[PDB]
RNA sequence: AACCUGGUUGAUCCUGCCAGUUACAUAUGCUUGUCUUAAAUAUUAACCCAUGCAUGUGCCAGUUCAGUAUUGAACAGCGAAACU
């Protein structure tokens, strides 16, 4: 539900793994833009300050 | 260098012009060893056009699940595309 923490959301995302034509094999994934981070949170705080 | 000289007569003195004389612009002829400097399709068509180039751009700080590198388990280096 909404009331959900970010940390919640951080570490229920998704993983993608592969084998690269360099025969590599790595793990990638995607930043969240909208995660509400304490930053976003001290920003507004100080802006009303 | 605030200069002028030849030509109208058989001689002469005049107006007066043609001519010479001078500078400077493009043209052009002939001739050209250095160094410094340098204009350059404007005039005749603001006429026509092959071809190549003449305008692009990214950071620490708008979006990277491209790719690299086995890299803070949300994402942290470099770093194209593409939306901005
Ligand atoms: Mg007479
Ligand atoms: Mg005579
Ligand atoms: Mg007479
Ligand atoms: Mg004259």
């Amino acid at each position: 539900k909404k009331e959900d923490d970010p940390i919640l959301i951080k570490k229920s995302v998704i993983r993608r793994t592969f084998k690269t034509a360099k025969g590599k094999d790595r793990t990638k994934c995607p930043k969240i833009q909208r995660l509400i981070t304490p930053e976003r949170i001290l920003r507004k705080k100080v802006y009303k300050a």
